[PDB]
């Protein structure tokens, strides 16, 4: 399959080279997966998710996403015109309030949420979860974030915004989960985009269009952009058999386009997701 004139993140992943503006990718779409969102919710009414997103769980008043941003990622991951993995099922778990902000334990507890709550949806190809969210170190973060992947879930987590290594942010530093850096369209990390020995893959970051609240569209910048492009190519990849939940992220890793970014600094992964579709 292939979309014409996709969001440049889309194409990307989809490409060895930066520049191009189809986004090609097999059929398959993810169906049979299922991502995780756990973030300010998901407008599961927008047209774009066509049916295939709903919320599962709210920490806060309504399951509402009043904010935007947990909306935006689910489109990157699964919808129509702006997602990696257009036929997965999304489900919403949301752990950060209108303003965007959780405490560490809602976001723990979302997590320990989705490992136990994947166990009585049909997800035959498996699933993901997708955390485009983070603050300063927490032992406990990140052991949620652990044990979440352990329980057979690809966990890929935002490297953080904050120019910096990421050995310093939660759950950016958990090492058995897959942490996502951000890059621009001309292949140079995202300006803002933490680095280190923690990251595994960066994705497009930089510029991202996909869905917003009201029924709307926008484009924002962030490593929470970043994450949901790997969260669906690791649905892709797993409808297609390829990989697994536990191996997904080494498999996204060991397939990914080498060297092709700028400002990696030494010891940081120099590696973008891609799908390594032939037609
Ligand atoms: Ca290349
Ligand atoms: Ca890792």
């Amino acid at each position: 399959a292939a979309q014409t004139n996709a969001p440049w993140g889309l194409a990307r992943i989809s490409s060895t080279s930066p520049g191009t503006s189809t986004y090609y990718y097999d059929e398959s779409a993810g169906q049979g997966s299922c991502v995780y969102v756990i973030d300010t919710g998901i407008e599961a009414s927008h047209p774009e998710f066509e049916g295939r997103a709903q919320m599962v769980k709210t920490y806060y008043y309504s399951s509402r996403d009043g904010n935007g941003h947990g909306t935006h990622c689910a489109g990157t991951v699964g919808s129509r015109t702006y997602g990696v993995a257009k036929k997965t099922q999304l489900f919403g778990v949301k752990v950060l309030d209108d303003n965007g902000s959780g405490q560490y334990s809602t976001i723990i507890a979302g997590m320990d949420f989705v490992a136990s709550d994947k166990n009585n949806r049909n997800c035959p190809k498996g699933v993901v979860a997708s955390l485009s969210l983070g603050g300063g170190y927490s032992s406990s973060v990140n052991s949620a974030a652990a044990r979440l992947q352990s329980s057979g879930v690809m966990v890929a987590v935002a490297a953080g915004n904050n120019n910096a290594d990421a050995r310093n942010y939660s759950p950016a530093s958990e090492p058995s989960v897959c942490t996502v850096g951000a890059s621009d369209r001309y292949d140079r990390r995202s300006s803002f985009s933490n680095y280190g020995s923690v990251l595994d893959i960066f994705g497009p970051g930089t510029d991202i269009l996909s869905t917003w609240i009201g029924g709307s569209t926008r484009s924002i910048s962030g490593t929470s952009m970043a994450t949901p492009h790997v969260a669906g190519l690791a649905a892709y990849l797993m409808t297609l058999g390829k990989t697994t939940a536990a191996s997904a992220c080494r498999y996204i890793a060991d397939t990914a386009n080498k060297g092709d970014l700028s400002n990696i600094p030494f010891g940081t992964v120099n590696l973008l997701a891609y799908n390594n579709y032939q037609a």
